[PDB]
RNA sequence: UUUAGAUUUCAUCUAAACGAACAAACUA
RNA sequence: UAGUUUGUUCGUUUGAUGAAAUCUAAA
């Protein structure tokens, strides 16, 4: 089976998600918000934060995956346009991450199986853990495809080990979050690049994970500059910051950020809400009051973030760095000066 | 069974009401508008103009009783609180006629049966076209039952020649609307009183039911107040009107508003859209420019309306009148002068 | 008293509008919409057009003025500003005339009496039916008044026959709603220029107020013109209408408009609905398929406009001609070629 | 181009539609409602009455072709699922009548040519009339075009009488509003069936448009009979009606609903609100009392329809009939007796 | 008296609450919000969150009681349906306790007084603190009683010892926040059951009241249960939690959660956001994966839910337990093996 | 018509075990 | 082809809940 608004809400209030269960409940339909009659009063079970019509989104994020489900900007890196017989949330901006599904709901099924004529220019998700979409994924013409474990004939491209459960990211101890992607285009299956993978970490809970990560939260900007051999990278400015003048200075990874929020709190206006590798923010620093309109923040491994710097070639002026993270090219401005660098910030 | 949207929704499509059937459609509810998705674009099914919720509201419209029901003034003055079983739409403000459902809507209903103790002191509205709706009204404690035909035991009230067919009142040919009454209060049959009943007119689409009533469209003011012995009770101001001062004098029944309109077309501002037996009018008369903020409107037929007056005594300077008015008291305001009549409104 | 919104709706309950009689009712304030509970049963109240808060226009519509006022369009020609406790509600778009009020609503009131420093350097709008306005329309700074009589010391300008009441606008028999415009700017008594006025008539309504309108309802085309001698004025197209191209032609005047409208319908498209001299249409001729994207048609009476054609020059080969009309000046464009007019329309 | 609200609204303003003019004008937008100041005070300019947003809704609507266009019907049969460079409004629900554009508005463009990889699995509807469209639609894959003339190498089909021009379907006298469908499939050019084509009237503006209608509408049931030898065909129930019973009977054609309908009003609720070729109507005859849910119209012309009612055998006791109507295929379920007929209502 | 919104905002403006004072205020309606104009300039009153008209919800808001009150779940668990001369509300849900009101709001009220017929067949909650609601709870038929008192005549029934006071719950000190709860019904007085009562805390501001909870929130696991004697009782699964496998085991007492949390922080998703005895949460553990979809959890205090695991037999295959906590018999599902707990936990909701 | 009890069938249950099937990881 | 772990589905163990149906008893 039954498609409709009570059976959904029956789910929700019994079991937290649309499991499939049979039955109904009373449901009430005022403004964006879907609420419910329990114990004779109206309980509220779903608010719409989309642009999508209140039951269509309450059915959709009823119906969301509730596994370990790739970052939403791995997603969009690879291409995808839709997933398979699934709903995919965006917790950032509490909407499906899709604007159509596949054999899902009735009002944004485009298609009841990702095998007819109408998928097949569009890169659909696969997930591999659901038994059948392995071969769904052969058949397919754009498609791609997760496992946790190795599909015959395919060479796998590892992926990030973190992944999204629930809306949180995290490394799975008790469930496996590192998925082996694999992408087929036009028929013909292509090899992932070789790339960097960002950890997706934030300010309050910002956690080291390597020994030189605690390094920086520890020592001193000179101390963990001389421990590592970075003079002449202008790690004071590309990560610790330059909180002296009106307009705040450098600060182009999450880390320093961190670092500055643990000895003094300002403010990140994230003026767009969604997922991405490289995110733009609307810092204001409430010490020094030195502001900057964008900043332009990649929560890169440091050890990594490390490596990428020290193989290019301080001999231009200028010079744009292409490289690949999160599956993805990202461009790098930067302005390295004799024997030194002025700025590099990603763009 | 099944009782969702959808199922309502698609009884809706496929038949215009709500029958029974079983299947379900897209639906999107966007605002206070239920809209469904044919031919891949969306197309509207129904607009909100209650005070419920939408999707209450929806199924308790597609659910309405198709069937010639008693007018609602009478159900109002007969004290129905509640309907057994059905949904009695009032066309007049597009809303249910009544605020809950006994065993229609989830979300309305206070029982499932018209039998539980949270009816007891309700007068539940039993129709005896309904089969075993009559032993409810003889099992029930409070309720009015509407028969075509006859009950054994039980004194009928005959009741008015018309009833209202999905928002259309007439006097049925094909079908019959005129339904026998019968109260029971705290288990006690009552026996309504002899009344008049209002014929449920309008001003366009007015149409004379008597002799008299088309003397009156056809006749003059002083022929027809000569024909049939009208002096002396001020016919000229209480139904013709006066069109001379700033203010609007008399026209306190709607066959005279009528005469008026063939006439000379105006205004008429019904600032309490809701159906009953005396109604207030915003006269504004576009020929004379003669205004009156509230009119008293009674529709009534011109033969009893006479017969009325003329049972009057033109004794007193004022009087109150109390006459029963489709099974309930109207109070009239009786200005007479010594052998004449100043004025006559209801109050 | 009290100001509240549930003395408003006792009186909009009660009397139609707000009279200042002392009573609450039961409220419900549902999307823009007001509710009333009679019998009951919520009974909608108000339905908010207007770009102001819901309480705040049911207000102001509550306390409009309900006597013969004049229509908006004239008092906008005449520069007024705000009314002086008042409230002038604009039929036409349902929303009221003036964006603040002076001793009406606290809400809006930029004053409580207009003569308050605030108001000064508005044209506030007297009523000089009211006692005690015409007082303060002398003592005012920028002002414009109307009386059905005379006023001492100042010379009258006699205004249009017909006035608004009740958003019907019509020529007073029992009512007075010819006026004296008076205007005062900077504290100085201005006298209004001789203008024309427009009937304010409709096509589906529309009644000849001439003997000329009767003949031209009723004569030919050729006939008309050799009657009044209207030969080489471009009656044809300026007047009459071509309907004989893919673009219409002409039929600048109402007159035409309901000629034509009598010989056969067609769609007005009033795509900015409000009250204004020149009104612009979107003509769609459903017989000939001849449909014009903008349309100027201006209501001047006949006989008027056969004044002002024939008060014009036939020699250049085009003019803009100013003629003030609703006491503004409207600017025609006039082209002539040698000796007749290519066309003459209102810009 | 500039692509903005103010822009589009400049253009409505001056000119009634985006012609593509430059210029800004205050708006608001407030609710599904868009205003513009003109004279300090807030005038509407549209209200959304679809599902898009507010400014979508607004473009698209500003942006609609004002030429004649064909029906919606005719497209939807043809199978057009976009519309290349233009927006077609479907006023019979004030919503476009193709979910996404091409080269119209940023929000909903799938493309801004419909020469892009993604316009090749649908349908594009090219005007001929604008020019480069016919190009357009040889090198298209699938696709339909209009004409007013002729193509080379293209076999025309002849189309209905009537076009669609700003919601007046008319039979243009001025301009044309026949044109050639060509219709390709997968880059074949399909041939399209020869059709019997609606007329798309209503029961109020109801025109004959043949001396058979005129008979229809002028002569009694027996003597319209008797004069066209139609017996043995069942129009007494066919296309008179029968309001005999409390269910209505037959009544399947336009004509004798008009007819009915001069007889004596009805009411239909289109609980669909949405055009094609054949219609369903909620009818209740307010005369008798006679209401049937579900009665579906389609408006042949009367001689079309005995053509093909006489090209049928009576042999049978039941039937499906294949008629191509409006370039589509339409079943007519026919339970005729020995001589005689029980029902025939299309389905 | 004057009932109207203009009155209202005056008194929220002035005084916070409905306090009854006399005067209007300029008050505009947008949207569910309740504008009012302070120096030229709007400032928002109230939001509606209810499923009611803003004015109706807003009139309700400000009439709400400002003493402390019982928690919502009792009043639900007693079966309340309409409180006398009084607003209750919800602060889990912002939202009016109860579906209609008796002498409250006009558009609300079915009755003036809970004297009137309409009244009858129906819980009636009576507060004990405003003079002559006693009185009332006599000749009512159906109701409820609070009194921090002793009512002469009447057999009292001690209950939780803390209070909702404006949304907050507190053990009061300044305050009383005890109170003794007297049940009407069909107008005979009903003597409630013995329960335990939940302790009514959350997981940020989380507190131990006994000895036995400082030393969960102290000591390991093992040495919890060794000096406890909880072995056999499954306090490893019920209480601790097994974040081990994909589907999150045990962690259906609330002070389980909390040392978890001050372990290492998840989340709670709760998807049926009210207020009751057992509490349905969607768990998701941030650091191991762990998840669960339905997880109930229930706030008793610890000492309470020893004695209860400790009086039930250890011999069946399984057993629902009915429990009497906060007025209601709570299903617990015994599952035990031979003398050992497998699991034990609530189902409500 | 209202209520209580008994019986048949279906779905569910925040634990485990068993058996089956599929897939992945370790191993022979 | 076989043993262990993990994930998905089906059925059994144990008590109960809700629904559809049947019968009995009482008012």
């Amino acid at each position: 089976l039954e498609m409709s608004l009570e059976n959904v809400a029956f789910n929700v209030v019994n079991k937290g998600h649309f499991d499939g269960q049979q039955g109904e409940v009373p449901v009430s339909i005022i403004n964006n918000t879907v609420y419910t009659k329990v114990d004779g009063v109206d309980v509220e079970l779903f608010e719409n934060k989309t642009t999508l019509p209140v039951n269509v989104a309450f059915e959709l994020w009823a119906k969301r995956n509730i596994k370990p489900v790739p970052e939403v900007k791995i997603l969009n890196n690879l291409g995808v346009d839709i997933a398979a017989n699934t709903v995919i949330w965006d917790y950032k901006r509490d909407a499906p991450a899709h604007i159509s599904t596949i054999g899902v709901c009735s009002m944004t099924d485009i298609a009841k199986k990702p095998t007819e004529t109408i998928c097949a220019p569009l890169t659909v998700f696969f997930d591999g853990r659901v038994d059948g979409q392995v071969d769904l994924f052969r058949n397919a013409r754009n498609g791609v495809l997760i496992t946790e474990g190795s599909v015959k004939g395919l060479q796998p491209s590892v992926g990030p080990k973190q992944a999204s459960l629930n809306g949180v990211t995290l490394i799975g101890e008790a469930v496996k979050t590192q998925f082996n992607y694999y992408k087929k285009v036009d028929g013909v299956v292509q090899q992932l690049p070789e790339t960097y993978f960002t950890q997706s970490r934030n300010l309050q809970e910002f956690k080291p994970r390597s020994q030189m990560e605690i390094d920086f939260l520890e020592l001193a900007m000179d101390e963990f500059i001389e421990r590592y051999k970075l003079e002449g990278y202008a790690f004071e400015a590309i990560v610790y910051g330059d909180f002296s003048h009106s307009q705040l200075g450098g600060l182009h990874l999450l880390i320093g950020l961190a670092k500055r929020f643990k000895e003094s709190p300002f403010e990140l206006e994230d003026f767009i809400p969604m997922d991405s590798t490289v995110k733009n923010y609307f810092i204001t620093d409430a010490q020094t009051g030195s502001s900057k309109c964008v900043c332009s923040v990649i929560d890169l491994l440091l050890d990594d973030f490390v490596e990428i710097i020290k193989s290019q070639d301080l001999s231009v002026v200028s010079k744009v760095v292409k490289v690949t993270i999160d599956y993805t090219e990202i461009s790098f401005m930067l302005w390295c000066k004799d024997g030194h660098v002025e700025t590099f910030y990603p763009k």
